[PDB]
């Protein structure tokens, strides 16, 4: 498939146009065109911000899918409503696993003890715009545990938990209700291998 | 008055409130801060939150599909920011545009669909609109699947930035299942492919 590589590539350099929480850095860099030749100088803005991962919490036994409500304004402008229904997630911080981030995210955002674990998939949000990687896995739940509404909140991260059939939280991707790329990815693969993943657990 | 609209969350959009949006960093690509409070789960209103936002446009999508030969036309292209975790920076994608003013993603798709591999769409279909990462980013993605010719396969007019491969459906998932197609629009793409190509190809028949 791909030929180009690494050493087809010259990154002439680097520089932060901005540093806060997140990083908004410049490539400067040549490749190599579709032709043999090197392009000039090509210029690119990117988003740095680390990488993530995320967890979908599967019931085999229920057949259910465990899904987490919070709000992201980034989402405004786009959406009807900010608060969006989502995968556990996290970021990956200094040598973490993915696996590890993930179960640690499950207790916290959804008050939930994961099983067994599995990777299912590993992608590039924006690969145009932003560095962005997020890793999937499926963990093993049990649904009837989630935890509820949090008296006193976190407010930079303020969860509902929802508990819905695995069919319905599929059909709400295909209707668009659910839209972020984590979760319409990680529920295409659950809608794709379901079967195989029962018969494999429990 | 009219009922309110149906969501398959708690709140909307009158339950927030943007204090502003203050600019961090301008380039075509910008940078903004979100400034705003919410009504909690508790029942309560927020403080102030405050969030780094990656403002960059929207995109179109286009998935060529050739449902008589059972084909997808894959794209070819260096992304850098692909750099740092992945083994090469050219990736495989689909067609792909960002959205201008006035215009809607189907004349967008369409417009990339021959500039980008000389392909001549035909019938089109919605097939899913995302966020790329609503945590830190506003950008959204809208796919199509576009019926297409295979053996149109073309030289384009970006060639040297852009090489075209056609593919058979099924090696181009499972390419997505070994991890060799893992950038969002085009997993999400295929995925949604692998489980309607029978009912949009007696559709499209
Ligand atoms: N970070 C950037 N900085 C400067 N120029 C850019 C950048 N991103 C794209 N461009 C330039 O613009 C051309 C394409 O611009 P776009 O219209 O934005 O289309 P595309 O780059 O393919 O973005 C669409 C797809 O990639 C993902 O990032 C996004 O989610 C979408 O699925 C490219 O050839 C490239 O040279
Ligand atoms: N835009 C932002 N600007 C500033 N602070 C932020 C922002 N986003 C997150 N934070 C801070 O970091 C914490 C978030 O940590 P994570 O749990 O790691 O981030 P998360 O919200 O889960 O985002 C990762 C998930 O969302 C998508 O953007 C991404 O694809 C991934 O699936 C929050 O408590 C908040 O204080």
């Amino acid at each position: 498939p791909v030929t180009f590589g690494k050493n087809d590539v010259e990154i002439i350099a680097r520089e932060t146009l901005y540093r806060g929480f997140f990083s908004l850095d410049l490539y400067r860099f040549r490749h190599r065109l579709f032709n043999g030749q090197m392009s000039h100088e090509v210029r690119r803005e990117i988003f740095e911000r680390g990488h993530a991962a995320v967890l979908l919490p599967f019931d085999p036994v229920r057949d259910e899918v465990v899904l987490i409500e919070q709000i992201r304004i980034a989402a405004y402008d786009t959406s009807e409503t900010p608060w969006l229904l989502e995968m556990v997630a996290g970021m990956i911080e200094e040598g973490e696993s993915v696996e590890d981030v993930a179960r640690r995210e499950a207790i916290e955002e959804a008050g939930l003890i994961v099983k067994r674990t599995k990777p299912v998939l590993s992608f590039l949000a924006s690969p145009g715009g932003t560095s962005e990687r997020s890793s999937i896995m499926v963990g093993e739940v049990d649904a009837t545990t989630a935890s509820g509404i949090h008296g006193l909140a976190d407010e930079n991260e303020d969860i509902r938990v929802h508990v819905v059939s695995r069919e319905q939280a599929y059909q709400w991707v295909e209707e668009g209700k659910i839209d972020n790329a984590a979760s319409v990815i990680a529920l295409q693969w659950l809608q794709l291998h379901h079967q195989a993943l029962k018969n494999e657990w429990a």
